[PDB]
């Protein structure tokens, strides 16, 4: 089917820790940037229009873009810049399945390393894997990296010279990232994305996952792991049996990017919280605020097309 | 079978690297921590005494905690932490097989990445590989990196703007790490842990690694590889056959890493010392005060239980 | 088959980036060094003289040394150091395959880390893959990275307290790294190295890469990627079909990787571009002065030998 979308860059701020706002170019003026969602076989067609003061492009990572190289969306090589206030459409079949993702290719050790300009692209396999036809839930996690001192500064950042300070997934930094809500039974389809420029180091607590995909691809020889290394630009997708009731954490098991600012806790962390089990009182969350589409579970359930989230939204 | 255990944390200071002296919180007062080495199904019960001025807990990293989740170790999720001075028993059934460790669970970029809060725990699965019935030697090697500015100040570290300017191997720097000795015919298991907060790029010299487990679970397609990645949180166990005689080099690839305080040679650096090869003079390790246990292989062969290393054990104040 | 080869270790200046020449010890004056090209089974002897100021050795990584360990290279451990001036003869047999490499086993953090002290050692297996069968055009894309602070300055650099903040495939930073020109139809093996102390993560535009070696051995169960992460040491034989003619970027995905001295673009990047293709004018390498033999394709046609490049060649 043809699926097209209007897609914005804008200039926006989020928050990424407590005390940490971060100006960013958000698609959709959001962080991540919209779920798209479609089909093996579809043909998608993109109205980019660039909202900001800086040119950006939209480079579909994993799109071989089968005779529609002019669609990659590479300045200098594919295209030539979208500018500051004007528009650009893609257009490209989604042939190849799975995982994937999209972010801008302009100036991407900024633009991509600290401003957020990415989001994920998840292409439904005409034949998925046995065990994905068993999921009933499906879990985005985008891994990224920030720099404290640009945060305030577009056209500065993510170079050797500058240090990556907060860490986080779906652009928040613990405490203020969202629980793993499941219940007993639960078959959870996790996918990591290596956003930024950071390695992350994502150890589930309680339950082996078992790696069926490399870069949204399933592996002919799927492997258990506690621990998935996930570096930039690669994608991994797991399986989680929940079949073990508890509270366990869920998290980047890189020593330093489990704080912010310096001090711990920080990172990108989460609880994978079954259902029934009882709250202490010091259970740490037991006062959140929850939102059920943190990981986009809910978006992915509504059909083909593209979903913005309020929660991620920044402010103008 | 039930297997009981007490462990205590100890503020202990160890030496890493030739003049470079760490105060850690070592679990009985040793770093790498004691040896737990169990069979699959064995009901486990540790019983941890703080004796540090800090809290921590114990996380069993791979344990699955079957309907034991409050025994997971971590504070402001499954239990409040373990003050200083005070007690608490963790009880869990092994049934995840393989190469398994633990460690502590608060202020974890800190008393992880610098203060050497972990150990090995090996659970022995019923039915083996058929590869690892013809093992004739097992090894552990537990990666981890420090930071020389918080060397002696317990409460700062493990932070982006700290500088990890060491690198070990179960504790130590090169000169001050251990051969692993083998004769030909051996058929050796090593076990890599990144420990610490650290990347490791483990190359052998002479030998190529047949990978068979990661995390502990045997791959369904191992394969071989002269380097293996070893990142934060991670096992891998290989086997390589000992059948080329020499003196072979066994060490951290990342070039960074094979330094000491920016002098070179230090770092997660071994040599395979074949025991027929003759000794040179010039051989740097000629006449070394040696530790057959500094990669808990006698260990390894002395049943299931707890096991200290004094090669590992650290001075009190 | 016996087969004897004269190298020499040369104090040399190589043009890494705009804005940055870099003392090195060149094998034979080139970095990358000469690619050494034998079959399986082979008699190798390496006859090494250093024409340095400095001591050096050569470590074969990935060769057994099976009753040679005397040739492994490690000073202190199976020699004495080659010292300034003089010469040491190196014998092996080839019995282990695929894609190795050589490298300085001396001073290695400074040496292989900042002085381009490495080169490719290819041996031919007797009994070559079903997919290796297909091949047309061979690659090889040894990745680094440089310190500017010791550029002009032997006996530092290497160190944590270092920065790296130049990145390079085969010593070059883009735009002066080289295109991959391809035709439709080109089964293309690619094989990337770690010879530096950075990872890098390797993403082709446009292709997913079939993943078929490790270290220069075979897969039992290959894997298809997109973006390919290889870490100091580590090798990757990958292959691509080309089959989708275009202009594709081909580069690290690491974000900071991108950049040169601070400043992007720069990096290990590279353009797969298809003959046949219309070059736009704004091309960033319209006009490119080419180098076909940048990834050692050509000397890869031209049997068992040691082969030099003039485009590695650095000034005296
Ligand atoms: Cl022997
Ligand atoms: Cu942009
Ligand atoms: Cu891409
Ligand atoms: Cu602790
Ligand atoms: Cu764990
Ligand atoms: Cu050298
Ligand atoms: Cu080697």
């Amino acid at each position: 089917a043809e699926r097209e979308f209007d897609m914005t860059i804008e200039e926006v701020t989020i928050k990424v820790a407590p005390g940490l706002d971060y100006k960013v170019f958000g698609f959709n003026g959001q962080v991540p940037g919209p779920l798209i969602h479609v089909q093996e076989g579809d043909d998608v067609i993109v109205n980019v229009t660039n909202n900001t003061s800086l040119p950006h492009t939209i480079h579909w990572h994993g799109v071989h873009q089968k005779g529609t190289w002019r669609s990659d969306g590479v300045p200098g090589v594919t295209q030539q810049p979208i500018e500051a206030g004007d528009s650009y459409t893609y257009k490209f079949k989604a042939d190849r399945i799975g995982t994937l993702w999209y972010h801008c290719h302009v100036n991407v050790n900024e633009h991509v390393g600290v401003r957020g300009m990415w989001g994920p692209l998840i292409v439904d396999p005409k034949q998925p894997l046995p065990i994905e036809k068993r999921v009933t839930k499906d879990v985005i996690m985008m891994m990224s990296t920030w720099e404290s001192a640009v945060a305030d500064k577009y056209g500065e950042g993510g170079t050797p010279m500058n240090v990556a300070d907060y860490f986080s997934v779906n652009a928040k930094s613990f405490p203020l990232t969202q629980p793993l809500r499941v219940k007993k039974g639960d078959v959870v389809k996790i996918r990591f994305f290596g956003a930024g420029g950071g390695i992350h180091a994502m150890h589930s607590h309680g339950h082996d996952m078992l790696v069926t995909h490399k870069d949204g691809l399933p592996l002919d020889s799927p492997y258990y792991a506690d621990t998935v290394l996930v570096s930039p630009g690669e994608r991994y997708d797991v399986i989680i049996e929940a079949d073990n009731p508890g509270r366990f954490i869920f998290h980047d098991h890189v020593d330093t990017h489990v704080t912010a600012g310096g001090k711990h806790p920080g990172g990108p962390i989460t609880v994978i919280e079954y259902d029934g089990v009882p709250v202490d009182d010091w259970y740490v969350w037991k006062d959140k605020d929850y939102d059920p589409n943190f990981f986009y579970s809910e978006s992915l359930k509504q059909g083909y097309g593209m979903f913005d989230h309020d929660g991620f939204k920044g402010e103008f």
